[PDB]
């Protein structure tokens, strides 16, 4: 079968390309959020020691 073939090939096209995405997006938002984290200590930090006075 030419068309099962064919049609097999096509979504595993669109498997490799929507894997690929979901995985360079959740990396990419994980660094952000690991960014976001990391601001906020470094704020909380230098807040904590100029509160001590």
């Amino acid at each position: 079968d030419d068309l099962f073939e064919e049609l097999e090939e096509q979504l595993l096209i669109a498997d490799v390309g929507v894997e690929t995405t979901r995985k360079i997006i959740t990396n990419l938002t994980e660094g952000a959020s690991r960014k976001q984290l990391r601001d906020a200590e470094a704020l909380y930090g230098l807040l904590k020691e100029e509160m001590g006075e």
